[PDB]
């Protein structure tokens, strides 16, 4: 019989990865897993009609069951509202979702021993979380038109004397000028998840701050992850070999670039900006990262690939030409979330099928059996024949045998 | 006879970069040119003996004279106070001339046709360079102790209008809250080095902002730099057939990543978080990198390898081990500031040389004549033989052998 894997919340998409997602469901999930499955349809069409209304119950839904997979989702801009006769130009459902639920945003690479990285030498992930404040949490810059003074004030809720900080006097001419904050709980927050990521994982904890430059702001983030560590964690790291150090961002990217990774890096950035960096997007764009969001309960998460609907390719699909997307990342968006699932509810069977099919999805690529980007990435581009990869149907029919293979070897 | 050469500024380092710096101007430069030499000693002894103001003078002999030439120095940390017994933890050498001189850094790769590269395509430099403040800059961070209101205000110096935003209301516990600045003056500086580099080059100029928090930030930024491209820089980038265009962070990687490179990237800075101008420096662990602080007053330029004192290497030297360290990154600080000195001075026989010894050292590398990291590169370091590299020594006498052999050729 097939394994009862629980409570999850799916939630559908647009474009391209609508497609992969319903491939992935019937090819891979379905035929041996059975879910009391609670499924929200994100598609914008779906969204427009329910005036966003089944977003914000896919986040609660997220919420109640603990567990969230996500297909990605356009999010509307001025060319989408006309493309659709939207009513509005709809938030993001993924800013909506984070808003709802909290928590840091960790993002994964999928490694294969084939595929070029920024780094050789990387053989593990590095794993680099982020903490969402929210779209609630509002940074608060603006225009300096001309000379004036910019202070800063703190008034206590208590009626007690007002505080006044000089920003800047801008003598001659203008500029700009920001205000920014954070609560204690919303770092100790980011500190209990990324100590449980690192524990999770069996890896280290390093934090990277500025807390030369923001001696104060970035040095309560210092204070905060070093109390928690020495009051709470530090006996249960030491007891897996693991660490947790305080670096400075300059010293970490460039210690990261000479590591061969396998370490949890929460990064404390200026601005509160929970996307991938610059350059992890030449790795994201391939289709082989994952953002999951680890809620500050330690119970709730939500899994989705790291990047977009893929357009492009669905514009072939719709005119009925050949392509190939590459599904991995929405593949890894289902095995992190059922790998949640298993471990909450200490189901063995559940676990072992979500490991199966992320070691299956890596030997496939490995094998040599492969998507256009991915062949790209060894090949370059100019030099790519169509015996070099696989489209999108024919790779998922691969993954299907060698998950029907795997699954064999594991019975004896 | 030789070259003269005129005004030059030279700051000596540490470790292994010392020892290679002094076989640069033993073996590349003294043979062939001469130099009205402003030499600093910035060893750590004598910084420590100097109580550092060796390298204050240094910085002042640069601001004086226009072209700085400076080998890999330590930054003191823990473990190098306790190592040579120093009196302090000396700030970074690098840290204090930027912020007496100001300017930008910008980051340039050396390329050879045989050694890989992250994008194959790639076959002329890309330029980066992000906007940073000096260490003179003061950040108004501070702690929240507890529930209230923090507000930033703004007061024209005219008294007429007074403008009050709410940064946040603290209702459960405190945190902690800043307000941050940027001058136009800082702004126009970052746009005048980056309008000037494309100019010295003779290719176009891209700015990049996020625009997705701090957008009245981000925009000034793009203003400014449109304005000033306008008004002072369009005839003559239009004469050089270059040009200037601003691009949002995506686009811009998307674009580098199917470029053949040969642009200026400035970067707005997104402090905090992985920055591409850091992660450019990992191309500098290769020894292939320079980084060159450019004043807005396009007069005054130094330069240094992209890379520190190659410590590991230091020490098998020291046992009398044999070592393989790459000296290009520091040839090309030397011809990277001989070459401005021509410029400044129209000296012709000296801009031959500079850009000589440049051509010398890609093309012995493309000879097949290289480092062991180099080496590594190409072939991957458990299949590198002692037969596809050379020593440190052997190196040096190579480029020594094949300069003298170009600059032979030079005179018939
Ligand atoms: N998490 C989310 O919900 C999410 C995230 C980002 C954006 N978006 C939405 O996505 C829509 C489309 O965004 P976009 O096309 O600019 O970005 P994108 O879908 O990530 O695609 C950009 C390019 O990256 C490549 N790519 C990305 N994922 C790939 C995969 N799985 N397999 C193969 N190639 C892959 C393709 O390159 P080539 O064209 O060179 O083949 C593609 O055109 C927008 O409406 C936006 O709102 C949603
Ligand atoms: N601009 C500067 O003056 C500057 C910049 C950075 C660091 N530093 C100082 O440099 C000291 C050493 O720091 P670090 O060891 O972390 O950094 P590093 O000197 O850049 O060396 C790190 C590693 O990069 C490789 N590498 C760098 N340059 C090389 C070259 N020219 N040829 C061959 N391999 C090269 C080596 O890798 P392998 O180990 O695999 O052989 C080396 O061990 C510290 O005291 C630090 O403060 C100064
Ligand atoms: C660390 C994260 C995530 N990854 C991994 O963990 C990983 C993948 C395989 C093994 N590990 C990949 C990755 C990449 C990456 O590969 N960029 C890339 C860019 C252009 C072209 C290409 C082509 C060759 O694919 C790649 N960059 N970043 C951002 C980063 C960088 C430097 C830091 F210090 C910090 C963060 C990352
Ligand atoms: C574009 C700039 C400057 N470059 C050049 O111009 C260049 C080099 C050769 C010809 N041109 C190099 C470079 C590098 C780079 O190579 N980093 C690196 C890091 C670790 C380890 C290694 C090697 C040892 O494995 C390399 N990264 N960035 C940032 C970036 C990347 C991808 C984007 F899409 C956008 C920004 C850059």
């Amino acid at each position: 019989k097939k394994i009862s894997g629980g409570s999850v919340v799916e939630m559908q998409g647009d474009e391209m990865t609508r497609i992969i997602w319903e491939l992935i469901k019937e090819k891979l999930i379905f035929p041996y897993v059975e879910l009391d499955l609670h499924s929200y349809d994100l598609g914008i069409e779906n969204r427009d009609a329910t005036n966003d209304q089944v977003t914000k119950d896919a986040a609660e839904a997220i919420k109640k069951h603990n567990v969230g997979v996500k297909c990605a989702t356009i999010t509307p801009d001025e060319k989408r509202v006309e493309e659709f006769k939207l009513k509005q130009m709809w938030k993001s459902p993924n800013g909506t979702i984070r808003n709802i639920l909290g928590g840091t945003v960790f993002r994964e690479a999928i490694i294969c021993k084939n595929i070029p990285r920024l780094v050789s030498g990387w053989v593990k992930p590095i794993i680099i979380g982020r903490h969402a404040y929210g779209d609630q949490y509002r940074a608060t810059d603006f225009v300096v038109p001309g000379p004036g003074k910019v202070e800063i004030t703190y008034t206590p809720s208590d009626g007690t004397q007002k505080v006044t900080y000089l920003v800047h006097n801008f003598e001659e001419g203008g500029g700009v000028a920001m205000g920014m904050y954070n609560q204690d709980k919303s770092i100790e927050d980011f500190a209990h998840s990324s100590f449980q990521m690192a524990l999770s994982k069996g890896w280290p904890l390093y934090l990277s701050t500025k807390n030369t430059i923001l001696k104060k702001y970035d040095g309560r983030f210092k204070d905060i992850f070093q109390e928690i560590y020495d009051k709470q964690y530090k006996s249960q790291f030491e007891a897996q070999k693991i660490w947790y150090e305080h670096r400075l961002i300059d010293d970490m990217v460039a210690q990261a670039m000479k590591s061969e990774g396998g370490f949890i890096w929460a990064c404390k950035n200026y601005d509160g900006d929970v996307q991938s960096d610059s350059v992890a997007q030449g790795y994201g764009s391939l289709g082989m990262m994952t953002s999951v969001l680890v809620c500050p309960d330690g119970k709730t998460v939500e899994a989705e690939a790291a990047h977009g609907t893929v357009t492009r390719h669905y514009r072939m699909y719709q005119k009925g030409q050949e392509t190939s997307t590459n599904p991995i990342a929405s593949i890894f968006a289902w095995t992190r979330g059922l790998a949640h699932r298993a471990k909450l509810d200490n189901n063995k069977e559940l676990a072992f099928f979500a490991n199966a099919l992320e070691e299956v999805s890596i030997e496939t690529i490995e094998a040599g059996f492969m998507t256009k980007d991915l062949a790209a990435c060894i090949k370059g581009l100019p030099n790519v024949q169509r015996s070099d990869y696989l489209n999108t149907f024919e790779f998922m029919d691969k993954l299907g045998e060698n998950l029907k293979i795997k699954l064999a070897q594991a019975k004896l």
